[PDB]
């Protein structure tokens, strides 16, 4: 159920360790915790890669839209990584795709996908991607 | 997306940790809403195969479109109705909305498929959570 | 165990779905995101301009919490709060978290605020109005 | 004082999160209680052998407490410190350190009770061997 992209389909991994309370009552990741590993994938590369400044930049980017398919369980404590790549990349915009991967291991998981909107973090107004960040999203595309 | 088109609310209290560094409700905190609208349903209303446990919803697909922002301490509102109902799966359809008001501030949608506890294995939907389900079309 | 006359201010508290761990009752972290909501709450309902503004805020520097009955989703739960110590900078909030129906909180527990100037977080006097907020609390 | 790394017996290190973050920009006080226990469930589990899907006997928590010293922030690197303070009959108490990497004082310190239960019935019981033998494991003498 559900075609599984593969590891080589992506363009950057990261790794996230799984918390005693990622577990559901039944046992496994809850659903909603997998968005908090897009938005740490996400947000951990564009501080390293695209220097993007969270505690006083004065461009930020807001999630528009998320998604995600569930095709297999993981649980804590299980090792995961994070496949990530972006697929359009606008003058404002972008769109990733994600998937979840149990480590060293082939086909994902979960997959999806979630829209940055780069705003003026003290009116949250779209603005042009900055050309630092730009370069960092491009490097992560195709 | 307006609170017209959606059939059962549950209102919903944002807590001090529901915002993030940028002061807003973090993005997956919605999803958290989505889960406690439904489930809350399915507790009160959804019948004893679901309120004991032997059938459980696991979550196989979701989605959000957010369009404006909301902050703790604001009180949210939560309309749900159900869109597609299947032999042991259903999809919802859900729209968070301030007091008072008609404009979804976020929309998104959600799959459960229905499944023994122990195995995991799909079953058809017991016919107290069909009624419950059918409900809200 | 602490008993609802025991405590001055009380705001009802609603559980999540997720609050509920492996084990099936709230999970342990949660009471503190409770603490921490029914108190700012409170601040931001009576903390004054300082406060409601943002040029003060409090930063956690201690808590603890005694876990005494458990609590599941959807339970729905009073927080009791009071005040026990009222420094220059600094509170220490005492609280309670009761059910329905049982005489005697299921989790008790405290934590302390520093108020600090939110640009460099140097400890501040309380501002009047926060102060003032925090005296009603107190037994 | 702060405690130090070689006041620890056990090391665990956890990957921070995009919303450990609160408004303040760091990492919420409350979150610092997730880390205490996703270190010591990982090592109840790990040498342990906790079973936590199907195993009749669990830990539940019945006191905890932390005292906060320094800032830490998503996306910084931060490690748990692990030790057994008092080992009793049915129950342990476990004391816990924050630490940035490489740095020797801890950000945050504090302690939580584990009472181990049957399972279906939340009644305390012995330490079971094998658990017993993982707690006694983190005690020092030094």
């Amino acid at each position: 159920t559900a075609p599984r992209p593969l590891r080589e389909q992506y363009l950057h991994f990261q790794p996230i360790s799984t918390r005693w309370h990622d577990n559901d009552i039944y046992g496994h990741v809850n659903n909603v915790t997998y968005y908090a590993f897009f938005d740490t994938a996400v947000n951990t590369y564009l501080i390293e890669r695209g220097g993007l400044d969270i505690q006083g930049g004065e461009v930020i980017g807001l999630v528009v839209s998320s998604s995600c398919d569930y095709f297999a369980p993981v649980a804590f404590p299980q090792r995961i990584e994070m496949g990530l790549r972006v697929a359009r990349l606008g003058n404002s915009s972008v769109q990733y795709e994600l998937a979840l991967f149990l480590e060293g291991q082939r086909e994902a998981c979960a997959a999806g996908r979630f829209v940055h909107v780069f705003v003026e973090r003290r009116s949250s107004r779209p603005v042009a991607i900055p050309q630092e960040l730009r370069d960092a999203l491009a490097a992560l595309q195709s």
